[PDB]
């Protein structure tokens, strides 16, 4: 880099290889591509500036150069200690852009990075956009710089944590500024959290510990998007998968789609009593993997019941799914490799190299496919990121932070993007596959009562 | 001395009644509301007209109804679909019903006509319950007074909904309805994996081929569309689907299939040139699941590689150009349901021609014509959802309101999610799952009750 | 004109029975080309062929093959519920005896068997045998071994009947050649096992109508037939658990994401109800067995199902389920054809609502041919296409004119020569339009093979 | 001072022992045979060359055939298979190895010599176990003397099985040898099953690309072939499979697949107008499993679709005509083991340009260059039958026996199935999976003992 010192990466040597892995990346994304070449001479996203907190991989690296390419500038960060790509963060900074993030962030240095997107030279930026995963950063400037809310004209939120959060902000009247749901695009979350899922869980467990997994027994907690495609990128691999569930309608799913619906719990009652645990279901478990978005459904009593030697891992948001702290206080951790740990029940001062009684965790229960993999492949977050471009530009557009009170009033909300737009990212997406789309007669769009140009849907539409 | 009925042959009765009682072991939702409402006969003083496939699952639907407090007669919905056993168990049981498998045209419209009517005049009906839209478009066309006594309408189908959406729009709807198809525990357990269950067990009854290593053409992804695919492809059929919603066409790439278009560049201009005949030529067997018209098309069918299955599992049989070949074409009836299509010419055909596609069903829903539709286990969660929904709005008594009231409560909706999960959850039990409890903190920390409902109104599931 | 040598369930269905011949031959083009390549140059004239198997759609176009290549035969079904009348009827029809109808009782079901040895009232001339099973090739040996005398061989179809053969051939009892048409690989590894994923879900559905997605399933064996039944049900969704006494095959289960499980406390079948695994057996809604051995799903076990769980069996004999144990405690209710209802309550009447029953399908005989139609016409192509090439072999070696010295010394049982089973494979694959690919001669040299095949040595499994 | 070894890096051994612990306990039959042979030391005298792909899984293999009492002295048999922390592992216990990943070729033959010789003169080896027939064709080619004192040879794959019986039927081998691959629990397990897990393992961190929705064609369809397009399609690919051998070929049209051949009517003409432009130019992944020679060909390569995956999963590299490649497109690589290869001319390329194709591990064995090859479970069942096979060859001491004994011995055979059967129930165990044991009268009924072989020789499973 030039005097641009504005970053901090593991390795900026990284950048050429992750300058590579971008060109091949945009070959993978046609939809993020096609609103690059659309809007590039119009430049939509001139005079923006964003504040972005996103996993720093080789995908987030093509969202950023597409936004910087329609004319935001922006300050990044990833929101996971252990999902950054270096080279991908390399590649960004290399190109002249603010980006804080590495592989194996501490907590301390998390929150830093994130704290160096907000301060420019030890001042707020004057940022307008804001850009997040999860809503760390959100939750950032509202409690710790509310005065940079003031000029921000949006909020477009990735995952379905980050959702919930903005949700109960609207509720209790403490968000200050509109959101757009990104997640809930079907062309995000019933293809980023269920297909991106089953691409990567299975890819990570293998990086992390090359086990065979068919013929062995896994339990899936949870049967929402993010535990269908875990669930799926099991049973592909030979798995004899269980799934436990506290919505009867995703357990019904689970039942239909061929699984067998358990608890960790006899008759399903967690009353934090050892002898609730079913340990003769947890004995046999080879595989425990968390999807909730919840808190503590990998609890101490099932880790103490767990099969000898069993690999348990955390693929929702947040790693107090699983209560690692609980595994931290009593038990020896032996790194195998970074982010594999043995954890050894015999007890919390070293531990006997050949013991046979241990745990193997995965990224010390942080988000697994990201920590020990690379998360979701190119083709998929096409989709996922397309949508986030698309909401940048709405609210970027809509200037909320300039409007008068009254239209202000009208306008905070957590919404999101047309089904109109989400059909277009899918368009795009499909095509990149080859598939080729029917396109409807008058006649038959008069008789399913839709425009031959679509939506195609009414909003009820579940997919 | 019951009289007030038509099916096939009564002494079927004791079959019937035999399959009867297995399907209820089958079905716990749907009798877990015997058990529940019975002491408080919720649907005391209902009548309903229904108009729904006369099978097993409907008369344990029927007869749940019954033990509520209902009294009702009964149609079917689609000339093949109607289980000759189960519509003379119902009969038997002193239930008038009007259906037998193997109708004509007239004598659907006359089993419809015979639930109407009762000795000779309009029955005392005040609630409707429907698959199709079929019934409860006589009652708004033909027998517009009646509605003035009915207090809503539970629709079963996709199709049936959207008719009626195209009512309440018009404003020509007399009676608020129940989309009881948007149930999760109807749309996403009937729709998808009673069509995975039920396609290929109708192909294999009707054809006894192999569909291992042969190619299919979906037409449609929706929700039907999802489960005819996974029929075909857990069977080793080689799927591609065709689409016009470009997000369900993404599903179904995601789902592994091949996306293509019937047509060069998909533009449907009519004409033969417009025709992959490459793609078409290499189609074994053809499935239309979009409940839209003419989705397989004179031009497809012209363009079918020889001995092609040709099927719908769509509710109407106009999504084929059935027309198009009683026009053109020489019909060789194998067996019941099953016809071979000559393109030879239509006058007679060699009966060693090679130059043939064999239809299912006429085009007729496949697989209630070609087999039973759905199992049980499936259809407890439709009915359950029915039985609910016919009890919401029977307590609401539209009816009686005035007219001011009744502008206002005039509406299309789905059960509320509470329903729902707690169909879902008699429908697990029943698969002996086992559903875990929160803890008071983690339901406060996703924000729900530990009772549920555990998702907004918005989730896609 | 006046032909009454058959027996069969109605003779007018005739026409429906060639109306789905001749979908079938459309489906078989293995066969087919046999009948075209070989029809003029009549490689069995002269031939006079008993055969007992399944009288299917399936197996009337084997019969019409083999008179087309100039056979005389006479038939019987191989099983008392897997004839489909309309085919019987059809061939009846054509002039060819068949003695076959669905639901025959045992005592009809030899009878059949009797009618295709004896023609008015004496022996038919037999030279050829084609058997499924081996029952007809017991009675031979056992009632009839003068007959063996004139017959050149035995074409037998399935694991059972080559077991029964292998067993005579060791105790020197066999009379007659046979080729083991069971173990080409067209057949085994075509019909055994997919023929099996195709039927089995397909008879459970037709008998019960019961959804499987989600359902827990034991399937006892795992060899082709246990391996294609596992896939039939796992491919519906069912939770399937493998049992398997021989632990290759197990492996196999396992590396195929299967649990393998035991009826039996550590696999240990002493005899006892204490034996049984019955927290196992009490989660089970469909049982299935497909070893070919004795008492596999045995009265403890089927004390121990679960309330309404369903239980049949793929094997080639009804004995794999202890069904004597059931006939001789339990009340039977019929529910339709081949589907009943074991009250496990008592012998004596029944309760309509009970709801501690068994449904048994085919009374434990052959569920797939007895409460459907078998295997699928293009799979049994490849079946049917060995047993004409067999026939054709056998028939030509004239075994039944050597000197007893040279009988010695042919007296064998024999499979396909591997060149034959590759042009089998071939008429498969391009019935299903695929295109095989064709080695270079630099290829061929580089691996060791002719252009042409085989493709293989003998020992490789696939 | 332990120095008679050579690996990219000794400090990485202690994370190799780690690695080690942990596949100890995924490798029961093999830990079993460990520790059930230790007292009585059968290998005491063993002196085994050995040969072959330096992984984590080798590892256990290696310290359990010096646990039973031999020596060892060890190489890879692919210039990309080793890793590293193993080979580190197994040099710092003070044995022999000379094996990292990315040697040049020329350090591929230096390493394997450096196990044949010792202090500058031939070791007094006695054994061989090879992987290839790479150290075997070497002993014969440039050793022979050393042949004298070797009792045999156990070699794990097919191709090194070819080389064998090519050896033998033209009367140049010079010791007997077991052919461990067709063992069952080899064969039908790890060329299978282990490419299965392994070939999608290597092609995501290869390249990081969504499988799911697209178009793949496997070249070949034997156990590799087989495994392979299972890894793909489990993925969601629209798998196509192209085979010589119609036997196999019909075993992939009823799995499923459609059957193709990269070739107008499947003829190899050599010209460009032979090949089938319209399907390669659709084809996203090419996978080789053939173990023959040029299956994926210049022409081929020249009409694959832009942007296209190549790589190959059979033993050698040759397969793909990468010297084509080398000789006429630009190189650029993107990792190791990673290369994008420019269609568009020899002497440089534009980093931008989009006519590419991306060629994993060179070419060379895929699942071993791009991932760690088959899982420790899966590589029990192969490293069992080596160890029972070394044992058999060591004790039959055919390098002492007289001539005409000699003649009667030297053969290529297989192990007994009881063996095969008694690792396969190891393995099985390992899942928790429980084996049923057979009365004494189903015993007799099927003609077995209770204890097995369960099936006759001819069987194929
Ligand atoms: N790793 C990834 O790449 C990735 C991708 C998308 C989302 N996520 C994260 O994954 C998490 C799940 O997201 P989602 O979209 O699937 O949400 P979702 O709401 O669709 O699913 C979560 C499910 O967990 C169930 N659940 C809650 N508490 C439970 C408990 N105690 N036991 C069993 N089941 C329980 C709920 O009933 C629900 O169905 C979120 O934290 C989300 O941010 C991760
Ligand atoms: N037979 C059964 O058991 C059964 C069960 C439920 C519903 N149905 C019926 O099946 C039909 C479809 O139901 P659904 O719930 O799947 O509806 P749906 O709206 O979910 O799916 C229909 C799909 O067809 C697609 N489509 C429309 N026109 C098309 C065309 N020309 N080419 C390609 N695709 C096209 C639409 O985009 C849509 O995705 C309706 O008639 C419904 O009543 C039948
Ligand atoms: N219904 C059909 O269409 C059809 C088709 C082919 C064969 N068959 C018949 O099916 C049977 C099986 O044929 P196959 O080719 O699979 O034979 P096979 O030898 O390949 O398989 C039988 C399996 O049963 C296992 N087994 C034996 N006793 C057992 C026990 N007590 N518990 C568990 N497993 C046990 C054996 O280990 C073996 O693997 C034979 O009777 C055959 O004739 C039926
Ligand atoms: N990478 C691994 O981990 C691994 C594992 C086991 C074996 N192998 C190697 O993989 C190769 C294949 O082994 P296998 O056990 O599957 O052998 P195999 O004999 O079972 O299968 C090879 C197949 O290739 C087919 N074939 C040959 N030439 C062809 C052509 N031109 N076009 C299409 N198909 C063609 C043959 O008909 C045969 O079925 C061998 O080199 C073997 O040593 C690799
Ligand atoms: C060409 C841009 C346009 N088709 C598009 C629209 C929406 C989303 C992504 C896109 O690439
Ligand atoms: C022409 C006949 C020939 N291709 C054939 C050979 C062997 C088996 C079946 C067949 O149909
Ligand atoms: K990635
Ligand atoms: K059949
Ligand atoms: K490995």
């Amino acid at each position: 880099p030039a005097g641009f010192t504005d970053y901090k990466v593991a390795d900026i040597t990284l950048a050429a290889w992750g300058r590579r892995e971008l060109i091949i990346a945009e070959s993978e994304m046609p939809a993020l591509m096609g609103l690059r070449r659309k809007y590039a001479g119009q430049q939509p996203l001139k005079g923006a500036k964003i504040l972005g907190c996103i996993h720093m991989t080789i995908q987030t690296g093509v969202l950023i150069e597409t936004l910087v390419a329609l004319g935001a500038e922006v300050r990044w960060s990833s929101c996971n200690i252990f999902s950054t790509q270096d080279q991908a963060a390399a590649a960004i900074a290399a190109a002249g852009i603010p980006v804080f993030a590495w592989k194996g962030e501490t907590e301390e240095e998390y929150e830093w990075c994130i704290e160096q997107t907000i301060l420019k030279d030890g001042q707020p930026w004057d940022a307008n956009m804001v850009l997040d995963d999860g809503g760390d950063l959100t939750e950032i400037l509202h409690k710790k710089y509310p005065q940079m809310l003031e000029r921000i004209h949006g909020i477009t939120e990735e995952t379905t944590t980050g959702v919930h959060r903005l949700l109960d902000m609207l509720k209790n009247g403490t968000l200050k500024v509109p959101a757009i749901n990104v997640n809930d695009s079907v062309t995000k979350s019933k293809n980023d959290n269920k297909y991106g899922c089953r691409h990567s869980l299975n890819d990570a467990i293998k990086r992390g510990t090359d086990h065979l997994l068919s013929g062995k027994q896994a339990l899936v907690i949870g049967y929402g998007d993010v535990g269908k495609g875990s669930s799926q990128s099991l049973r592909q691999e030979g798995m004899i998968v269980k799934v436990a569930e506290v919505d009867p309608i995703c357990a019904m799913q689970a039942c239909m789609d061929g699984f067998e619906v358990v608890s960790p719990y006899k008759n399903g009652i967690n009353d934090g009593t050892e002898a609730s645990i079913d340990a003769a279901l947890l004995g046999k478990i080879d595989l425990i993997v968390t999807t909730t978005g919840n808190v503590n459904v990998c609890d101490a009593n099932m880790l103490k019941a767990l099969k000898k030697r069993a690999v348990v891992c955390n693929i929702g948001h947040f790693d107090n799914e699983i209560d690692t702290a609980f595994m931290r206080k009593n038990w020896a951790w032996e790194e195998v490799k970074p982010q594999v740990h043995k954890i050894h029940r015999t007890g919390k001062d070293g531990f006997d190299a050949h013991n046979d009684d241990y745990l193997i965790l995965l990224a010390e229960g942080r988000l697994v496919n990201l920590g020990n993999a690379t998360g979701h492949p190119s083709r998929i977050m096409d989709g996922s990121f397309a949508n986030q471009v698309l909401a940048q530009i709405h609210l970027f557009e809509q200037k909320y932070a300039d409007l008068p009170a009254a239209e202000k009033a009208k306008r905070l909300s957590v919404e999101v993007l047309p089904k109109k737009l989400d059909e277009e990212v899918a368009l795009e997406m499909v095509k990149g596959f080859g598939g080729v789309v029917t396109q409807l007669t008058p006649k038959q769009a008069e008789y399913i009562g839709v425009s031959v140009e679509g939506p195609f849907k009414p909003d009820t539409y579940r997919y």
